[PDB]
């Protein structure tokens, strides 16, 4: 009753005119895009979480719109995190499942993606390596912090996250934490060992990402219930 204002807190409240459009329906669709290619071409979690990443990178850094599609990005995306997590898949192989796949105006050849390519590297300075809050998570795991059922849970918000841009916001152990907490919030005993991991440092941080994660999951729990 006194604010269902809490709706509206789930929004940037200040205006697109400061600090980025995380977390749009445009996030949320290209995530997508990348999972539907990717679950093509059988590609592990890894791979797609990199590859999700140096597209939000790419977008971000990139200032000029070479009218390049969101596939084509998405398939080079997918071709450069092969090869940069070590699960190399050629360059062909991407080439056919990305047109037996999608019906562009433009099929991609290897000349192709390989301007993608080098557009990509170029505006990323090379920079490609991506680190994400799966260590962490593994790592609470390993030191009997979080119970087996917790990581699970976990594991999956941090799959999820991958659709709001929050890796440009927040560094991996910031958002595993986040997600260990939503997670273990219920456990009176795992709660106090997870706080020890956060530092003040991260606090705020931590906090942005558990906000952006639980919008996340109603802005897609919305969308079926007005169904």
């Amino acid at each position: 009753w006194a604010s269902s204002q809490l709706t509206q807190l789930f929004l940037s409240t200040d205006l697109e005119s400061l600090e980025p459009t995380c977390l749009s329906k445009d996030t949320i669709y290209q995530w997508k895009v990348v999972q539907t290619f990717g679950d093509r071409l059988r590609l592990r979690q890894r791979v797609l979480a990199t590859a999700i990443v140096l597209l939000r990178r790419y977008m971000l850094k990139k200032n000029e719109e070479k009218g390049f599609s969101l596939e084509a990005l998405v398939a080079t995306c997918i071709y450069l995190s092969c090869k940069v997590e070590e699960c190399p898949v050629h360059i062909r192989t991407i080439c056919n499942e990305a047109n037996d796949l999608w019906s562009l105006k433009v099929k991609l050849s290897r000349s192709n993606i390989s301007e993608i390519e080098f557009e990509i590297i170029s505006v990323l300075d090379a920079f490609l390596i991506v680190h994400h809050p799966y260590t962490s998570l593994e790592q609470a795991f390993h030191d009997g912090i979080i119970n087996q059922k917790q990581l699970e849970f976990a594991w999956s918000i941090v799959n999820d996250s991958y659709a709001s841009s929050l890796c440009l916001m927040a560094h991996p152990h910031q958002l595993a934490y986040a997600a260990l907490l939503i997670s273990c919030c219920n456990d009176e005993n795992t709660i106090p060992k997870l706080l020890d991991l956060i530092k003040s440092t991260d606090a705020f941080k931590v906090i942005l990402c558990v906000q952006r994660i639980i919008s996340i999951y109603y802005f897609e729990d919305i969308e079926a219930a007005a169904l």
